[PDB]
Formats: C-alpha cells, sequence, structure tokens
C-alpha cells in the first residue's frame, strides 16, 4: 500500500513562502498532467477505485506516461492509505487514449488487464475520458524525507499541498507540522484526493 502524509496549504502565499524556504532542498520540478478513465455510469468510481493515465516531464527529457489503478482509498488525519499499482506506458500510445479511450483495449498493459478482470469488463469500449488536470511538483530532499509540494491546476481554481511518502507517517507528519507552525505556513490536514477534488468541480 501507497501511504503518504498529506497537507493542504491553505493560500497561494503559505506555497510561495514554502518553496522560497526549501529551496536549498529542491531536487526537482515535475510537470504532469493527470487523466482519468471510467465508464458513464461511474463504475469504477462507485467501487472507489480510479484509473489514471499520468503524462509527465522534467535533455534528454523525454515526457512519459504511467497508468496507475488506485482503489481502497482512506485519508484521515492528514495521512493516506491507497491500493496502488503504476506501470509505464509509451507516452504516444497513452496520448490517443486520452482522445479515443477504447483505444485503452490496444494496450498489452498488466494494470489494464487487472481493471478487466477485476472490475468485471472485457475491454474498454465503453470507457469515456473524465478528463484532467494539470499539476506541478516540486520534490525536495529534506531532513531524511522526500517531500513532494504541488501546485494543482483546476479550471475552477489552484489547489496546494505537502505530499511525503513515509512507512513513518506519525513521525514525519510531526516533524513537517512542527516546521510549517515555526516558519508560520498556513496549512490543513488534506480531506480529499486531487481527484475527488477535480470531480466536485469546487474548491475544498
Amino acid at each position: 500500500m501507497e501511504v503518504e502524509v498529506k497537507l493542504r496549504l491553505l493560500t497561494a502565499a503559505a506555497h510561495l513562502r514554502l518553496t522560497t524556504l526549501l529551496t536549498p532542498y529542491h531536487l526537482k520540478t515535475l510537470h504532469q498532467r493527470n487523466t482519468f478513465f471510467d465508464t458513464p455510469k461511474n463504475d469504477l468510481s462507485l467501487r472507489r477505485a480510479v484509473l489514471r493515465l499520468r503524462f509527465l516531464q522534467n535533455s534528454p527529457s523525454p515526457p512519459r506516461c504511467i497508468v496507475s489503478l488506485k482503489a481502497k482509498p482512506t485519508l484521515a488525519n492528514g495521512i493516506s492509505r491507497v491500493e496502488e499499482d503504476e506501470e509505464e506506458i509509451e507516452y504516444w500510445i497513452g496520448k490517443e487514449c486520452v482522445e479515443s479511450p477504447a483505444k485503452l483495449s490496444d494496450i498489452g498493459s498488466r494494470v489494464l488487464k487487472r481493471v478487466k478482470e477485476e472490475y468485471g469488463f472485457n475491454d474498454f469500449l465503453g470507457f469515456v475520458c473524465l478528463g484532467g488536470f494539470e499539476n506541478v511538483r516540486n520534490v525536495y530532499e529534506w531532513r531524511g524525507v522526500k517531500l513532494e509540494v504541488d501546485e494543482t491546476k483546476y479550471d475552477f481554481g489552484n489547489c496546494y499541498e505537502i505530499e511525503c511518502e513515509t512507512e513513518e507517517p506519525e513521525r514525519v507528519k510531526t516533524m513537517i507540522e512542527e516546521f510549517l507552525t515555526e516558519e508560520k505556513i498556513e496549512f490543513s490536514n488534506s480531506d480529499m484526493t486531487k481527484f475527488a477534488v477535480f470531480r466536485s468541480g469546487k474548491l475544498p
């Protein structure tokens, strides 16, 4: 399972201050476009599953496409746990699927096989693209952990987050909140996944 500390930064101002503070620890900046697929009846969603194609970038810096299936999420007290499985596919192939989701059927993918077998589909001809959104992710190596600071760009406005994948979520969360508190950065627990915010059509 994927386990993460997940905190929301309440304002663009908080986000700007945090990235400024973490400058020396900066590792890389990733541009991610997240796109999602399901049947029009929301078969996957109704079973709390999410099928995502992520396009990411940031010479040589070829873009990549990663398919992921996430299921059975739990998000509580700033700590997220979810079943996650991901697999790289050819970028040009993923791109075509956004425009024609039936073409998910034409991919020799282990994860897409899982979706078929576990959710009861023989193909993806009945699937639609739910759309997606862009996210900018700054990655920092800070005090023994990898912090991911996100600026998530929805059409209804931007959202900002800090995430940290860790086996010690309680210790790491404390360590992070202490730092944010001392630096007077405004935050709270993140109560929804990016996909959930996206689907709600409104900011948290």
